[PDB]
């Protein structure tokens, strides 16, 4: 926790303590729209999310952490650019202070007030920590959210934060459907990338949804009033917690739909 979204130890801090920032195949980036090309070879996605076990919510001093039941198989990501099978560990949000900032990947230079992301892992590998290791590890599912009306789905994740307002805090947090967070739409733009946040691992396929979420503003302002800090420490408001656009180098962005 030595790095953060501090004023002193922010994403363009990382690299000192984590060389890879600067690498090859690093998360998120700019999608431009016109330059990304739709492949037909593309598939569908794939979400099956009916059997997900929801167990826990975490603020981890960076986030909260969705944590599900990742044991065996019952809430997986599969098709679309994927072969095999990718199991769900937990989702968590990347947000601003303000509705204008907080998405991670941005759309022709647009960012959202927030960006969710549904993280699996490759079970050919046994485990996350394996998983990490590997160029496709991981698949993570973003899902960008703007400011309108109310997600109903997202109401249940809102109203615990409270309850974990501060680092290190926890609560239960069973049967909760991430179908809920869904948007309509499961057409998506894909590349090879990395985790947003350190060890900044270049082990991911990123799946990143077309179609954003409408949430309220009365639901992001709750997210803005959790803290990066543990508790009885100065008050440090958990807001801006996303890494902004790196490099997109030597990499093609593809879309499933024309
Ligand atoms: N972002 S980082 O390289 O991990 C980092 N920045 C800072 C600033 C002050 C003290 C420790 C660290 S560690
Ligand atoms: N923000 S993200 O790329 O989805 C992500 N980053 C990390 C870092 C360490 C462990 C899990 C994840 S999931
Ligand atoms: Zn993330």
């Amino acid at each position: 926790h030595h790095w953060g979204y501090g004023k002193h130890n922010g994403p363009e801090h990382w690299h000192k303590d984590f060389p890879i920032a600067k690498g090859e195949r690093q998360s998120p980036v700019d999608i431009d729209t016109h330059t990304a090309k739709y492949d037909p070879s593309l598939k569908p996605l794939s979400v099956s999310y009916d059997q997900a076990t929801s167990l826990r919510i975490l603020n981890n001093g960076h986030a909260f952490n969705v944590e599900f039941d990742d044991s065996q198989d019952k809430a997986v990501l599969k098709g679309g650019p994927l072969d095999g099978t990718y199991r769900l560990i937990q989702f968590h949000f990347h947000w601003g202070s303000l509705d204008g900032q907080g998405s991670e990947h941005t759309v022709d230079k647009k960012k959202y007030a927030a960006e969710l992301h549904l993280v699996h892992w490759n079970t050919k590998y046994g485990d996350f920590g394996k998983a990490v290791q590997q160029p496709d590890g991981l698949a993570v599912l973003g899902i960008f959210l703007k400011v309108g009306s109310a997600k109903p789905g997202l109401q249940k994740v809102v109203d615990v934060l409270d309850s974990i307002k501060t680092k290190g805090k926890s609560a239960d947090f069973t049967n909760f459907d991430p179908r809920g967070l869904l948007p309509e739409s499961l057409d998506y733009w894909t590349y090879p990338g990395s985790l947003s946040t350190p060890p900044l691992l270049e082990c991911v396929t990123w799946i990143v949804l077309k179609e954003p979420i409408s949430v309220s503003s009365e639901q992001v302002l709750k997210f803005r009033k959790l803290n990066f800090n543990g508790e009885g420490e100065p008050e440090e408001l958990m807001v801006d917690n996303w890494r902004p656009a790196q490099p997109l180098k030597n990499r093609q962005i593809k879309a499933s739909f024309k």
